[PDB]
């Protein structure tokens, strides 16, 4: 399938720079199975991310690989399936702080779907991984399909708001600070970080804050 194919509208014209890498990750994928190895998540769920549109993005959430136990990534960073029990250690905090932050109740469940719709692009580096391997599918060929993926969407005439729970801000920050109307959250605790800096960093309240002061509209946060 081309871009056209596999991602929304303003995706495919997005990542044309890097549509051979996205045809090659494919071969890479494919090339695993035949090596005897396996992926995460799902090839279906694999660019989840950029099946949201690439206009409506208000948010930019970057992660670093998808979660590596099986039966947890589904292509959206820090997501999971609705009938994923109990939450990856990453989104107990998330939530915790979500609650605090925000005063809403704990989430029914850990599908982040909601926020996707509503134009959070929950972005990982890479978007693959081998199951139990943890950071496996670094340096595979994802670095360059997410930087493009980022500069495209720093390189848009609207607002977007980045905040960083993947640690890599020297690498990120020149993606994105040559951008016209783009706030970035720092500092850049991670939701593992816990109580050395991760709670309390008020990262809805702040994004909202940021948008309105660009003018443009508040996310609504709120998960069932
Ligand atoms: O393993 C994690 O907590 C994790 C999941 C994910 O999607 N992204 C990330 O950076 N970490």
């Amino acid at each position: 399938r081309p871009l056209s194919e596999l991602v929304e509208r303003g995706w495919a014209a997005a990542l044309e720079p890097v549509a051979d890498q996205v045809a090659h990750m494919g071969q890479f994928l494919r090339a695993e199975i035949a090596a005897g190895r396996r992926y995460l998540p799902a090839g279906s769920n694999v660019l989840r991310a950029f099946t949201f549109p690439f206009d409506n993005v208000r948010v930019l959430i970057v992660g670093q690989d998808p979660y590596p136990t099986p039966g947890h990534a589904v292509g959206l960073s820090f997501s999971v399936a609705p009938d994923v029990r109990p939450w990856p250690r990453s989104l107990a905090n998330i939530f915790d702080e979500y609650t605090a932050d925000l005063g809403y109740p704990l989430p029914s469940n850990g599908d982040l779907t909601p926020w996707a719709q509503r134009g959070v692009l929950l972005l990982n580096r890479v978007l693959t991984v081998r199951p139990s391997n943890p950071a496996s599918h670094r340096g595979k060929g994802w670095e360059a399909v997410t930087e493009c993926a980022i500069r495209a969407l720093a390189a848009r005439a609207a607002p977007l708001v980045a905040i960083l729970w993947g640690r890599d801000a020297s690498t990120l920050k020149p993606m994105l600070a040559a951008g016209n109307c783009v706030a970035i959250e720092s500092p850049h605790p991670s939701p593992l970080s816990a109580s050395r800096g991760f709670f309390g960093s008020r990262p809805f309240s702040r994004a909202n804050e940021l948008l309105v002061g660009m003018g443009a509209e508040p996310i609504d946060w709120r998960l069932p």
